[PDB]
């Protein structure tokens, strides 16, 4: 027994089993702002700050000089979800036509608000995301996005003067994902020509995302520190529902400002 | 001797392989409901219903509660055809130039029937198809048929935002799909780009379906129940022609219903 | 943990023991129609259904012949009941002088509905019991009960006219069982009489069945098709008691209507 109080709900193998693979599907579906940065191992649940490496000013009393390091705590979100004991038991006598609506919106919600913290900073947790730690002034995109080609020449021209390199990855918005896939230009898509752009990187549909955005891929600019990951705990229960939880603790850095670009 | 008195039958066993031959490539031909669906190995003619996995409003009468399993049951399908005993006599003189058409004919109207069945609906068998079994808003096609590639990636985006994900597969009527490979944009094809959109899926060729639509390939998603499987069997004859039929006993079962998009 | 969430009551393993010991012990010494009919090896939870090997009448439009097979649903019997947390700890502490009192009640209310529904049917789950499905006309019983095997050979001389053969197993009532074996005649009992009339067959106590009936058990007769068997699963619990049930999924039918005949 950990915190995760998975054995005292009333749940058979089969139903974690399905709920287990539904929130790790959805999850990867729906996450893109885990692909642009780097992504180390878990370290676990007792870990609680990611040290800088930098020190504050310095108080001067006597010979004694003092001196404070400067550290970033983790946070950890927990978004709770009702799922149904008719369809947990359905699951053992052989439903495969259950749709865990609930589990989707949880992670939905989980893959938003990490994708927010990662792309452009939470301000509650201290954490700065790519858009806003970026010293590059933001691209202006041409209309009728068949001219998004100078956009992303552009923003690749500003990475490479600021000596940033690596092929580039260019995420964007759902709807101006799907806008562009169906810009087909003199019956030649756009997408190829952007992927030639890119120097090698992709195109990215990350549906949490509400700004467009280019990043270097090279490594070492920016990082997800991950304590307890994305996993399932159990809340209470009741003669109809359960009630669950996803948990997963968190922080994200910014190392180099110049290697992401903003185009709006 | 089984159900199909074969035996019986005053045909040639050069005929028969001609027949077998014949029906069995029309079917693989002309049925194009079965790709787009997961088709278990048949059972037999024993098995006569699959169980859906979920229970009825249970009644309470003192201590005793009661409540009833929830199943659907198979049916079979005959589909009759005469054929020629002067054709079947010339098999085996040496006849290479002879057409089944009665044959064709009732492959055909099994192909039609089932491929009603998996992408419609019956509602005589209990079934609901693939188009009637979605929770999704049908995506409107625009004309001139150049711009389908909107409609296309509306319906692909609508599947990624319903966490369904996998390689699509576009089937569409004959006279689409003709019209839709004619169709070359600035001397393009749009296939391709459909292709394209598709993440790695196909466009099919399915002249019994009269609605266009987007299915998933993840598989899982919906089934075809075969206990006996398409075969022919002896029903009479006389002195000049010989009755013989298809028989095939099914049923269709859509687990997750938004895995599929109607295209209208 | 399975649907039967055991784990979660609070319910130690030598209470669980005497509890299912008393349970198994009741349902073996009170359960009479089990030994009338054949009782294949249980299935699972998974199954629902049983098909009769018949189809209905197929509808005929154009070429194509449907018809729908037929199969008969199982039910589900679930009886709750309650037990004293006192009585749990007493188990372990070293209690043997504990009656389940609420647990005997629950196996005598199922063995009631299983040998109603086996012997003369339900009519709620779609059983047709023996007595039921039965295409001999009642035997007439002589009164003072020193005449019944006259009844007895009445009964079995049906049976032998109608080629069913076998060794024949009486089924009696409680009360007339007690008042067949104080029944002493010339100071010989009957009960010696109607085991040489029943051709190596006996006669059986049944409390739960409430009319005498004569069958055949040859075999192939009856079946009485089982899902999950009887189990004992936890609803919920309180600071004094816990409340169990009993879970039992089933279906009966009679495939020779000619193998029993009733008395009455």
């Amino acid at each position: 027994m950990n915190n995760l109080h998975r054995e005292l709900a009333p749940i058979s193998e089969a139903a974690w089993k399905q709920i287990d693979d539904e929130a790790r599907d959805t999850f990867s579906l729906r996450a893109a702002g885990r692909r642009v940065v780097d992504v180390p191992e878990p370290a676990g649940p007792t870990l609680g700050s990611v040290s800088l490496g930098h020190l504050e000013t310095g108080s001067q009393t006597d010979g004694v000089q003092t001196s404070v390091y400067r550290v970033q705590p983790l946070v950890q979100v927990r978004v709770p979800f009702t799922v149904s004991r008719a369809d947990i038991d359905d699951v053992e006598r052989g439903a495969v036509d259950l749709t865990w609506d609930p589990v989707d919106d949880a992670v939905a919600k989980l893959v938003d608000t990490e994708d927010t913290a990662i792309l452009h900073g939470w301000e509650e947790a201290g954490i700065t995301g790519l858009s806003e730690a970026s010293v590059h002034q933001p691209v202006q995109m041409p209309a009728e996005l068949e001219q998004i080609d100078d956009a992303v020449s552009g923003a690749c021209n500003v990475l490479r003067l600021a000596d940033v390199e690596g092929p580039y990855d260019l995420v964007l918005p759902q709807q101006l994902y799907t806008q562009v896939s169906e810009t087909t230009d003199h019956g030649v898509p756009v997408v190829d020509h952007l992927t030639q752009l890119l120097s090698g990187g992709e195109v990215l549909w990350a549906p949490a995302a509400r700004c467009a955005l280019v990043v270097s891929r090279r490594g070492g600019d920016s990082c997800l520190f991950l304590g307890r990951d994305v996993s399932i705990g159990y809340l209470s229960h009741d003669a109809q529902t359960v009630t669950l939880y996803l948990e997963e603790s968190f922080t994200f850095r910014v190392h180099q400002p110049d290697a992401a670009v903003a185009l709006v």
